[PDB]
C-alpha cells in the first residue's frame, strides 16, 4: 500500500557531513570519472577505426567503425544523470550530441566543402547552429542505414562526405577529452578552470558554487542536469515526444518523412531502446554508488546506503522502480522506431520513468 507519495515516518537518523562526503566522493571517484574514462578509451577507438575505415573502403572496417560507435555510446548514455559539471559549462552536451540535425546544411557542406561551418562554438538559437552539423548522429547518419551498417555499393560516399565524417569523429574526440580532463584536472579556460572532481569532493564553495556538501548531493539528484533530470528526459521527451508525433501522423514506419519516426533519436542506427536503458542505468550507478552495481552489491558510501538509514520503505520503493523502469524500458518492441505504436509497453516505460522522477523528488527532499 506504500508509495512515493504516501510514506511511512523517516526513521530519524540523519546522516552527518562525514558520511554525505563520502557519498559525494565514492560519486566522483566510482561512478563519474570512471564512466568518463571509459567513455576517453571508447572514443579512441571509434576515432581509430572511423580512421582506418576511411583510408581502405573496406566493409569490414567499416562494420567495425559502426560497433565502435555504439560501444563509445554506452559511457556516454550512462553518463546521462550527471551532465552536470563539464559537460554543461563548456557546451559538451550538444557539441557532442545534438539532435534533430540540419539535414540540409549537412547536405550543403558535402556539395560545397565549407567544412568550416561544422567546427564552431555551439550556438542554440541559429538552425544552422554548427552543433546541429556534427556529433554522435552525424557520424550514425554517415555510417548506418536503417539499422545496419550502410551499404558501400547501394549507398555510396561522396568523398566530402568521408572528410567531413573524419572531421566529426575528431571533433567528437575532441570534446570526450575535454570531458574527462575538465573533470581530472580542468582545462584552464574562463568556464572550466580547475578539476570539477576536486570542487566536488571538496564541496567547500573554492569552485563552481559547490557551496557545501548539502549542495554536492543536491547536485546528484537535481532536476535541470541530475538524477531527476534524466528520469524525467527519458519518459517526457524521449519517449513521449515521438509517440505524439507518430499518433498525430499517418502511421507508416516506411514513410522517410513520417514525423514520428524523424523524431526518435537514433533511428539511423536502432541504438534508441539501447540509450533509454543506459540513461536510466547512469541513475542506477549513481543511487548504488559503483558502476553496473545494484541493491545487492551496492558500496555503503552510496545514495542507497543513506536513504535505507533515513527512510527503509522510500529506499525499498526506489530499489523496486529503478529496475521496472529499466524492465519497462526493455519490454519496448525493437526497433522503437517501428514500435511507436507499441502503446501498452510505452505507457508503462513512461509512467515509470514518470514515477521514478517523483521518487528523486522525495530522495532530494531528504537533503533541503
Ligand atoms: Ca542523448
Ligand atoms: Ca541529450
Ligand atoms: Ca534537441
Ligand atoms: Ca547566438
Ligand atoms: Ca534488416
Ligand atoms: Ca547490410
Ligand atoms: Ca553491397
Ligand atoms: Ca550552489
Ligand atoms: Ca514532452
Ligand atoms: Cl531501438
Amino acid at each position: 500500500t506504500y508509495d512515493f507519495k504516501n510514506l511511512p515516518a523517516d526513521s530519524g537518523a540523519k546522516p552527518t557531513e562525514d558520511q554525505m562526503s563520502a557519498v559525494v566522493a565514492t560519486f566522483v571517484d566510482e561512478v563519474a570519472l570512471p564512466t568518463y574514462k571509459d567513455m576517453l578509451t571508447k572514443m579512441t577507438a571509434y576515432k581509430n577505426a572511423v580512421d582506418k575505415f576511411i583510408a581502405s573502403g573496406s566493409k569490414n572496417d567499416l562494420a567495425d567503425a559502426c560497433d565502435a560507435w555504439r560501444a563509445v555510446r554506452v559511457p556516454w548514455e550512462q553518463s546521462e544523470a550527471f551532465l552536470f559539471g563539464v559537460a554543461d559549462l563548456a557546451q559538451l552536451d550538444p557539441s557532442l550530441d545534438s539532435w534533430p540535425l540540419d539535414k540540409n546544411g549537412i547536405e550543403e557542406i558535402i556539395a560545397t566543402g565549407e567544412f568550416s561551418k561544422i567546427s564552431g562554438a555551439v550556438d542554440e538559437d541559429a538552425e544552422d547552429g554548427p552543433q546541429n552539423l556534427r556529433g554522435f548522429h552525424t557520424a550514425e547518419k554517415m555510417l548506418f542505414l536503417d539499422g545496419e551498417p550502410r551499404d558501400l555499393e547501394t549507398s555510396p560516399f561522396a568523398k566530402n562526405e568521408l572528410e567531413y565524417l573524419k572531421l566529426v569523429s575528431e571533433r567528437m574526440l575532441s570534446d570526450t577529452q575535454d570531458l574527462y580532463n575538465g573533470w581530472l584536472k580542468g582545462l584552464g579556460t574562463s568556464d572550466v578552470p580547475s578539476s570539477y572532481a576536486e570542487a566536488m569532493k571538496k564541496h567547500d564553495g573554492s569552485a563552481y558554487s559547490i557551496g557545501n556538501v548539502y549542495q554536492a548531493i543536491e547536485l546528484m539528484l537535481n532536476g535541470n542536469n541530475g538524477m531527476a533530470g534524466i528520469s524525467n528526459e527519458v519518459g517526457s521527451a524521449k519517449i513521449t515526444d515521438p509517440v505524439t508525433a507518430w499518433n498525430g501522423s499517418n502511421k507508416d514506419a516506411t514513410d522517410p518523412n513520417n514525423p514520428g519516426v524523424l523524431a526518435v533519436e537514433s533511428w539511423y542506427s536502432w541504438n534508441s531502446l539501447d540509450d533509454y536503458k543506459n540513461n536510466i542505468v547512469s541513475i542506477k550507478n549513481a543511487y548504488f554508488g559503483g558502476r553496473d552495481l545494484d541493491e545487492e552489491s551496492a558500496s555503503e558510501s552510496s545514495l542507497h546506503a543513506l536513504t535505507k538509514m533515513i527512510n527503509p520503505t522510500l529506499d525499498s520503493l526506489m530499489v523496486v522502480q529503478i529496475d521496472k523502469t529499466i524492465d519497462a524500458i526493455n519490454a519496448i518492441g525493437y526497433p522503437f522506431r517501428n514500435n511507436l505504436g507499441d502503446t501498452e509497453h510505452i505507457n508503462t516505460a513512461t509512467e515509470a520513468c514518470a514515477d521514478l522522477t517523483t521518487g528523486l523528488g522525495v530522495v532530494k527532499s531528504k537533503f533541503t
